[PDB]
RNA sequence: ACCAGC
C-alpha cells in the first residue's frame, strides 16, 4: 500500500523452497524474495517493465492472503523482463509453476507468468497482444480445474491463430507432480502438446459412434382418445416442445388432465404437472374422480356417500400407490424447480399450463426469453415439454368459441411462439350449435411428420368425463 | 496429551501430579494447575464476570469456553458475545440487554459466526439461528461437538453463509436447525431436523431435550421447495372432500351452474344502465342476512349511505329513493330505526368508502373480518389500458386463489359497430368484454343480462351463461320480470 | 495510411479478376438465371414462415455443395442439436426418410450399412458441425475459416443469437451483430448463408396459407434487408406441396421477383423442379 | 378507510336532514 | 484421588 518494498529496509534474503521443491538458483534467477517486517516472514515476488524498472510488488503472507503495493497494471506479467525473444514460450497460470518449469529446464526456454490469474486473464492477454507477435509457438500451460479450463477456454481468444498449443497434466498443475516425480510426462507435455481443438467444434468423423448410440436410443409417447392424430404425429420425443390452445374455456385442461392420466396408469412414466390455474387438491380430486369414470366433484352426495364406506382408500391405493406422480404448489425460480423435477426425480413429461400469468415492462422480450429459456432446457435433456396456450381477440367475424376454425396466427402475445414449439395442436367445438360435445382436433404445425389439417373428431360424455373417439363425417 | 506421572510438591504424593506435553502439569489430590461506537471493549475494564446464567440454564464453562460474559458497566447488565477469527483474536462484539439493545460494536463481518475459532476438523456439524440454542446444545453435549451459529439471524442466510463456503466444507455432514433456507452449501450433503417445540430451549426448559438429541444424530434430508409427491395427499384431500351457494331470484341458474365454490371468478354484466347494480345488490341482500355469510361490499358507483338507503329500502319491499315523502314519514314516526337494528344485528354486511391500495383492503377484510363473498363494482376508474387490466386481473385471481372466497366482479361491454345495438335486444357474445381480451380467460363464471327497454316488455329480463368451468352448460337461463314498484324482480315463466 | 491511388493498382485489378465466380444453386433453373450462383464476400438470407420447409432446403443445398464439389462447409445448427443434423443427410442421401422411420433403423443397425453409409458420404473432410452469448460465436467462425478452412458458412436460426442474449434494446445488438458480421465476410471473402424469420402480418391471410411476402416483413430490424446482398423467400399453402421461390433483392444482377416452382416429395425429401 | 355497516346508525338520517 | 478390567 505505502511503497515498493526494498530487501535492505525489510530484510530481504534468498532462499530455496523445501516445501515445494525450488532451490535457490532460481528464486535468486527471478526475484521472489522473503523480508522480515512486523515479526512474520512475508513473501512477497517483484514485478519489472521491459527495461527492468520496478514497478509492482505482489505481498503474501504465512495465512493465504493478498496485499497490493500499490497500482497493479494490466500489463504486469512475471517473467516478461528476462525473455525478449524466442521460438517457444510457456505461459503458466500461478508463479510458483514459473518457477518449476525454470528448475526443470535449467533456464533455457523462454517461461513467463500471468499477474491476474484465472479471473481476470483475458483483459491481460488482450492488453499483451502486442508482446506475443514476436514469438512463433505459445504453450499454455493451467490448472486442471474447472476454473482453469474455464480460464484456457476464453484467455485463447484474443491470441493469435495457429501458435496457441494447450497441455496437459495429471496432477493440478506441474509442481506437485514435480513432487510425485512425474519429471519424465511433463516434458513430453511442452515438446508434444495438443492443438486448439476442443473449443466445442466437432469432427465429421468423431460423431461415429454417437450416432449410433442416438441411433440405439426415441420412442414417441402414443396419444389417447383419438387414434388419427398419432396417424400425423408419431408420438412425442424427447426434446419436444407441444402446444395446446383453443378458445376460452374450450376443453384443453380436460383434454391435457385425461392425457396426462393416460400416460400415468398405463405407462408407468413418471409426470410431473405445473398447473397454475387451480391448487393441488382440485386437481387431485379431478384425476380421482376421472379414474373411476364419475364426476366428483359435481356430486355432493357421491363424496359424502364414498367417505362413508371406507372406499376412498380403495381409489387412493390403485392410484397413488407407485407414486408416479408428482405435482407443483403454487418467475426464474420455476426453472430450477422444473429442474429439480426433471433431474432430481427423474421424470419423463413435464405439464405446465396458463403462461399468460408466467409473462405478467415489454412482454414481447420477456415472452422471447422465456421461450428460449425454455427451448435451451428442453434441449440436451431429453423430455417431453407440454405448454398450454391461449388467443387472441378476432377483429371481425363471428367468435372463436362459437365453431370458428382458428388459424396459425391467433396465438396472443408474440409472433415468437410459434417459431419455437414443434407442434402445435388446436381444439375447436361449438357450445352455441347444434352439439357442444362433438370436438376438432387442428394441426397446425408439425416439424417432424409435416401433416397439417383436420386429425380427427372426438364426442365428450357429459356424464364420465371421458371423451370417446367418434366417427362423424364433416 | 498425557504422557507420564510425576511426584507432586503441594500434596506431596507420588502419582497424583500428571505431566503433559503442553509443558502444564496437574495433580489430582492437590487440585493444582500450572503452567458508531467501532471501539472493542476491554474485558477487564468493563468489569468481566463469568456468572452463569439462572432463568435459562447454562453452565460456567460453557461461558468460559464460548465467550458470553456479562458487563456490569454503568450499574445496568449486559450480555457481551465475542466473534473472534481462525487466528485467535477478538474480531467483533455484540451486546444484549433486557431492552435488546442491539449494540455491535467493532468490526462486524458480514460472514460472521460464533464457535469457530476452535473446531477445523469433523464429522458433524450444527447450525443454528440464535445464541441461547448454541450454548443449549453446548450444554447437552458438554461443549465437545462442532455447533456454530449465524451471527446476523434467519433473515440473511443468502449472505453469510454463502460467503463462508470452504469452512463447511472441510466436514462431511451440515445439520441445520433454523426454522421449527439455503441451497448455496453442496447437495447431497446438508440434513434439515424438526423438533415438537419452538427451539431447543423450550425442549430444555420442558424436558423435551432428548427429542433435540435424537434429532441431531437421526436427522432427514433436504427437501427442497414445494414439490410435492403424490404420496403426501392422504389427509388433504379427506379434509378437502368436507358447497355451492345458491343463487337467488332465479331456478333455473342452479340447474346448470351448480352455484359457486371457493376461489370463484363470477363476472356480471349487461349493457350501458341495465341494471347490473340491482341485480347484485339483490343478490347480496339475499345472501347476507338469509345464509348467515359475512358479505363484503365495494361498490364504487354510489356512497356508503345511498346504498345502505338502497338496502334498507330493498328489503321492507319499498323504492326509497324516489318519494320525499316516504322518507318524510318514516323518521317523524320512529320506525327507523326498527328497519336498521333488524337488518344489522348480525352484522353480516361491511359497506368501503372510496390501485395496488385497494388489495391491502381486500386481504385485511378477508383475513381480519373473515368474510366470504366479495363484490367489486365499477372498474372503469381503477384502470396504456392492457397491461393495467391484464396486471389486476392476475392480482384479484393470485387473491382468490387458495383462501376460499368467492369474487364477484361487474365489468361493462363496448361499443358495438354494425347491427342493432345492445340496448334494443342483441344477443351479446362472449367477445364483448372491453378493456381486454384475457377477462374471459380468468373469469370462471359469466353472467350476461339482455332487456329491450323500448320494446314490448321493458322490464323482461333475461340471463345468459356465457361460461362455466365446472359443468359445461351455457345459454339461456330463463326469463325475470322487474318490478317498477317494489324493486324486486321475480322469476317468470315467459316462454318465447 | 489508406489513401491508395487509382494508378498503382493496375496488377490488383489484374489478378482480382483472374481467380472468383461459381457455386451454382440447385432445385431450380431461374434461382440459377436471377443469382448467377453464389459468391465469396456475400450475405444469403433465407426467409420462410413457421415450418415452410426453410431448413430442409438449405440442408439440400448444403448436400449438393458438399457433394458435387468437395468444397468445405461449416454448419451452425442451432435448431437441433449434432445427433439429429449429420442423421438426417444420410437419409437424404439414400432417397429414404432415416428420422421418420424407426423399421429402418434396426435394419441398418444388423445389416451393418450404415457403416457404409457413413463412409460413402464422410470419406472427405468437408463438414465441420457446432453445437451449442454472441462474442464467442464470432471466434467460432473465425476459427472454421482461418484455422479448418471453410468455403461456405451456414448460421441457422438467427432468433436465438440476438434474443438469447439480456440487452436493454435489441436493435442496437441486432446492428452491431450484423456489421460486424458483414465486415467478417468482407475480410475473409466466404460464402455465408444466415436464415433469419418473419413477424406477424397486421391484416390479410397468414404466411403459411399463401400469403406474398413483403420485404419489410422481416422481424426484428431493419438492417437485414440493408447489410445483405441476396434475399430469397419461400412460399407455398397447406396443393399442400407446391413451393415457389420469390428473389426479393439481387445486388448482383437485377432480375427479381417469382424464380420458379418446387414440389416436396414424401417419400426421399428432395426438392423436384416442378412445372406448374 | 373500511367501514363497517353497523355505524351507521346516526349518518343515514344526518345525510337526509 | 476416583472408575473399570483380569
Ligand atoms: C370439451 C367439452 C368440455 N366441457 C366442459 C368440461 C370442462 O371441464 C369445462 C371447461 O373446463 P376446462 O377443460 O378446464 O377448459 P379450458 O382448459 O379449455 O380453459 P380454461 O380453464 O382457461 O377456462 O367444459 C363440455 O361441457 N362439453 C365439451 O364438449
Ligand atoms: C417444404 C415442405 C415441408 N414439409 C414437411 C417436412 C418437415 O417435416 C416439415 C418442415 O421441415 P423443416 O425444414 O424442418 O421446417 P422449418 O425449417 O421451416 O421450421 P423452423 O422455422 O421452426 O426451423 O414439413 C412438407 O410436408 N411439405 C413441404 O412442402
Ligand atoms: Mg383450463
Ligand atoms: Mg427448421
Ligand atoms: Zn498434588
Amino acid at each position: 500500500t505505502y511503497n515498493v518494498w526494498n530487501f535492505g529496509e525489510s530484510n530481504g534474503r534468498y532462499s530455496a523452497l523445501t516445501a515445494r521443491g525450488i532451490s535457490k538458483e532460481t528464486c535468486q534467477k527471478a526475484g521472489y524474495w522473503i523480508a522480515k517486517v512486523d515479526g512474520v516472514m512475508y513473501q512477497v515476488a517483484d514485478y519489472r517493465d521491459q527495461n527492468g524498472n520496478i514497478v509492482s510488488q505482489k505481498v503474501r503472507d504465512k495465512d493465504k492472503n493478498f496485499k497490493t503495493t500499490g497500482s497493479h497494471k494490466s500489463d504486469a506479467l512475471f517473467g516478461k523482463h528476462l525473455w525478449n525473444g524466442g521460438k517457444k514460450i510457456v505461459v503458466t497460470e500461478g508463479e510458483i509453476d514459473m518457477l518449476t518449469v525454470m528448475e526443470l529446464q535449467d533456464c533455457k526456454y523462454p517461461v513467463v507468468s500471468l499477474g491476474h490469474g484465472a479471473s481476470a486473464a483475458k483483459k491481460t492477454c488482450a492488453a499483451n497482444y502486442e508482446y506475443f507477435d514476436q514469438f512463433e509457438q505459445i504453450i499454455l500451460m493451467f490448472d486442471m480445474d474447472e476454473a482453469g479450463r474455464k480460464a484456457v477456454e476464453e484467455a485463447a481468444q484474443v491470441l493469435p491463430a495457429g501458435k496457441v498449443r494447450v497441455a496437459v497434466l495429471p496432477c493440478k498443475d506441474a509442481n506437485e507432480c514435480h513432487l510425485n516425480g512425474h519429471d519424465r510426462e511433463i516434458m513430453e507435455q511442452v515438446w508434444n502438446a495438443g492443438p486448439w481443438i476442443p473449443d466445442g467444434v466437432v469432427s465429421a468423423l468423431s460423431l461415429r459412434e454417437r450416432i449410433r448410440e442416438h441411433l440405439s436410443s426415441s420412442v414417441g409417447l402414443l396419444f389417447s382418445g383419438c387414434t388419427g392424430i398419432n396417424d400425423k404425429t408419431l408420438g412425442a420425443r424427447g426434446g419436444e416442445v407441444i402446444m395446446v390452445t383453443s378458445g376460452s374455456g374450450m376443453g384443453k385442461s380436460t383434454f391435457v388432465r385425461q392425457q396426462a392420466l393416460q400416460w400415468g396408469t398405463a405407462m408407468g412414466k413418471k409426470v410431473g404437472l405445473a398447473m397454475l390455474q387451480e391448487s393441488v387438491e382440485e386437481t387431485a380430486e379431478d384425476l380421482i374422480g376421472l379414474h373411476n369414470r364419475v364426476r366428483l366433484r359435481q356430486s355432493d352426495s357421491l363424496k359424502r356417500e364414498i367417505i362413508e364406506n371406507g372406499k376412498f382408500d380403495q381409489w387412493f391405493d390403485e392410484l397413488f400407490g407407485n407414486d408416479t406422480f408428482h405435482l407443483y404448489d403454487s418467475t426464474d425460480r420455476l426453472l430450477a424447480k422444473l429442474a429439480y423435477m426433471r433431474s432430481g426425480l427423474g421424470c419423463d413429461v413435464i405439464i405446465l399450463d396458463h403462461i399468460s400469468i408466467v409473462v405478467s415492462s415489454d412482454e414481447r422480450k420477456m415472452i422471447d426469453n422465456l421461450m428460449t429459456k425454455l427451448k435451451g432446457f428442453a434441449k440436451s435433456t431429453g423430455v417431453v415439454l407440454v405448454v398450454i396456450c391461449h388467443l387472441k381477440n378476432p377483429d371481425k367475424g363471428k367468435a372463436h368459441e362459437e365453431g370458428r376454425p382458428v388459424s396459425i396466427t391467433d396465438l396472443r402475445g408474440s409472433g415468437a411462439l410459434r417459431q419455437l414449439s414443434d407442434t402445435i395442436i388446436a381444439l375447436e367445438r361449438n357450445q352455441q350449435g347444434d352439439m357442444p360435445n362433438l370436438v376438432l382436433v387442428r394441426i397446425l404445425k408439425c416439424r417432424f411428420t409435416g401433416d397439417t389439417g383436420i386429425a380427427g373428431y372426438m364426442e365428450y360424455n357429459k356424464e364420465t368425463g371421458w371423451l370417446e373417439p367418434s366417427s362423424y363425417s364433416g
